C-alpha cells in the first residue's frame, strides 16, 4: 500500500503566492495542459484519502478507521473540481487523468470524452457484451468488475459489471491509452492531491517531461516524483486553484447538482494573456 | 484550559436505515410546513463536509486529543466553502421558513455564506470577527483574526475612536456574548420548532437552548450522527449526514439550494422571497 502517513509540508504564504503566480505563468505559455488528480482533491468534500495523515491505508496501518463526512451520493464537487470544469470550458485544460473512483469529476459535469477514470468510477457499470457504460445516480453495489445484477438495455440483456479495479486488475485500455497520449503530447502536466505511488497512473505525469515538457506537483505530502518536478506547491489544492483562477481571470462556476456530460461543448471565450517576457 | 471537562468524546455513530431516514425527513418536512416560528441550532458537524473537523466525533479535536492523536484539517478557515447545509439555511431564511439561527461554530461559514447577521447568534464567537472594546463596533475580516480569548489583535477602530480591537473567540472561563445569548434565548422560547444540526448539545447554555422551545408545547428535532445530551427530549431524532438530510428536506419543500458567489457579508436580512404553496397535511 506504499508510503503512508508522511509528514505534511506547508509553503509559507509569500512562497505559496509566488509559486501560484509561476503556475499561472506556466498555464499561459503552454499549448497543451493535462491535469492529473487523486484522492487529495476530494478530502475538502469529506472523503478521506489513502496515504495522508488520516488516509484509509494510513489509519488501517495504525489499527484505526478512515472517517467519511459524506456518502458518495451526497458529496459535492470541491472548488478544485469546479475550477477544472471551467479550465476545460475555456480551452485551458486539454485532458484530465484521474485515479479517483469517487465519481465527483463526472457529477461535476466535466466532459467524459476529456476524462480518463484510470481506477474506475463507483457510479459506473459496464455491459460485458457491448461495453456500453451506464452512469448511475447511486454507487453501483459491487467492486472488482463483478456482476451488479442488472442487464444492458441497448436496443442485449448483457451482464452489467462495476468498473472498480481490484489489486490484480490491469487499467482499462481505452482510458490508459488516451491518458498516455495526452501525457506524452502535453508541454505542461499539473498534479493535484496524488502521491504518484501507483504504477502506471503515478508515472503518466513523468511522460510530459519527455521532449522538454514541464511538470508541476501540488500536494501537502512529498510524492514519489518530487525530484522530477519543475515546481512543487505544498498547500491545500482549493487555495492553490482559487488563487490560480483569480490570476487567470476565471470565475469558479456554480454546481447545478449531479450532471453527466458525455461530450465536451465548444470552447468559451477566455481573458487575453498577459505579456510574460 | 487543561483540566476543562471536554464532555463525552468519540461515542459510536448511529445510521438510520434508508427507509427510516426517508420517512423521518418527510416528518421533518411536515413539521417545518406546520410551524409558525422555526429556529435552527448548528454546531461543528455542519462543517465536517468542508474539511473542518468537529470536537466530539470519531475524529474530533478532543476525541483525537484523548487518544494522543491530532485533528486533521482538509482546508484553511479562509479556503473553507459553506456546505450544502449552510446554503440550505441561507435559502430557508430567504423564503421566510427560518425565523432565527443559533450557532456554536467559530468557523465564520454562516457569515461567509451570506446569511444575515441580524438573524444569527454566534454564541462562541467568530474567527474572522474582531470587536472594538470602546464602541463595540464589529469588523468582519476576509482572514482569521490572529488571537483567541478576547485578546488585543493589534488593530484600532476606524469609526468616524482608535479603540483596541479584540477577537470574539471565548476561552473556557468567558461567559457568552449577552446580545447573542439574549436573542438566541428569545428565538428558542418563542419558537414552536427547534431543529438541531451536527451538535452534541453538551455545552451549557448553548446546548440547552433547543430545550426552551419544548416549553408551551414546542417541537424539538435533533439531526446528528452521534447520540446528543438531549436525545430523550426530541420529538424526532435523525441519524444521518446533515447534507443528505437538508438536500432531501429542500427537495420536499420545493426549494433550490442557492449558488455561493464566494465570501459575502450581509448585515441585515432582505425582504422575504416567494415560496411554494404548502401541501394539505392532516
Ligand atoms: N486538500 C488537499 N490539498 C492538497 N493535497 C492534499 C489534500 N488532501 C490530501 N492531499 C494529499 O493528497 C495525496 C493523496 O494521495 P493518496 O492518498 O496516495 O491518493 P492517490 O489518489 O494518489 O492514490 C492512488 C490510488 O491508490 C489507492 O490504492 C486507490 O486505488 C487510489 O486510486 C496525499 O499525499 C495528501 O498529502
Ligand atoms: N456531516 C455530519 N452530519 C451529521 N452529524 C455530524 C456530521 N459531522 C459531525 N456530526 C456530528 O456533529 C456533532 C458535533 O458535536 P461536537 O463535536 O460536540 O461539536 P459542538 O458544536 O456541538 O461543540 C460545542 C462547542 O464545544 C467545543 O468545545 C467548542 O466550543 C464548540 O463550539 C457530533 O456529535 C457528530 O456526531
Ligand atoms: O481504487 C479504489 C477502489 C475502491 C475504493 C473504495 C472506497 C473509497 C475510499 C476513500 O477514502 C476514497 C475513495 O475515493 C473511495 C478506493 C480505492
Ligand atoms: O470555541 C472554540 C474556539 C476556538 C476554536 C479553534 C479552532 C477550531 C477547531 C475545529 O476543529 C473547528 C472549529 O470551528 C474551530 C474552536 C472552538
Ligand atoms: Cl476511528
Ligand atoms: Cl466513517
Ligand atoms: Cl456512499
Ligand atoms: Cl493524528
Ligand atoms: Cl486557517
Ligand atoms: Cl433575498
Ligand atoms: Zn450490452
Ligand atoms: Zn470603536
Amino acid at each position: 500500500k506504499g508510503k503512508c502517513g508522511l509528514p505534511e509540508i506547508f509553503d509559507p504564504p509569500e512562497e505559496l503566492e509566488r509559486k501560484v503566480w509561476e503556475l499561472a505563468r506556466l498555464v499561459w505559455q503552454s499549448s497543451s495542459v493535462v491535469f492529473h488528480t487523486g484522492a487529495g482533491i476530494s478530502t475538502a468534500s469529506g472523503i478521506p484519502d489513502f496515504r495522508g495523515p488520516h488516509g484509509v491505508w494510513t489509519m488501517e496501518e495504525r489499527g484505526l478507521a478512515p472517517k467519511f463526512d459524506t456518502t458518495f451520493e451526497s458529496a459535492r464537487p470541491t472548488q478544485t473540481h469546479m475550477a477544472l470544469v471551467q479550465l476545460e470550458r475555456v480551452g485551458l485544460l486539454r485532458f484530465l487523468v484521474s485515479q479517483n473512483v469517487d465519481g465527483l469529476h463526472v457529477r461535476s459535469g466535466f466532459p467524459r470524452d476529456k476524462l480518463a477514470e484510470l481506477h474506475g468510477n463507483m457510479f459506473v457499470e459496464e455491459c460485458a457484451k457491448c461495453k456500453t457504460q451506464y452512469v448511475r445516480d447511486t454507487v453501483v453495489g459491487t467492486m472488482g468488475l463483478k456482476a451488479t445484477g442488472r442487464l444492458c438495455t441497448v436496443a442485449c440483456r448483457g451482464e452489467l459489471r462495476d468498473t472498480i479495479l481490484d489489486w490484480e486488475d490491469s487499467l482499462p485500455d481505452r482510458d490508459l491509452a488516451l491518458a498516455d497520449e495526452a501525457s506524452r503530447n502535453a508541454d505542461l502536466s499539473i498534479t493535484l492531491g496524488t502521491s504518484l505511488q501507483i504504477r502506471p497512473s503515478g508515472n503518466l505525469p513523468l511522460a510530459t517531461k519527455r521532449r522538454g515538457g514541464r511538470l508541476v506537483i501540488v500536494n501537502l505530502q512529498p510524492t514519489k516524483h518530487d525530484r522530477h518536478a519543475d515546481l512543487r506547491i505544498h498547500g491545500y489544492v482549493d487555495e492553490v486553484m482559487t488563487r490560480l483562477m483569480k490570476h487567470l481571470g476565471l470565475e469558479i462556476p456554480a454546481w447545478d447538482g449531479p450532471r453527466v456530460l458525455e461530450r465536451a461543448l465548444p470552447p468559451l471565450p477566455r481573458p487575453p494573456t498577459p505579456k510574460l517576457e
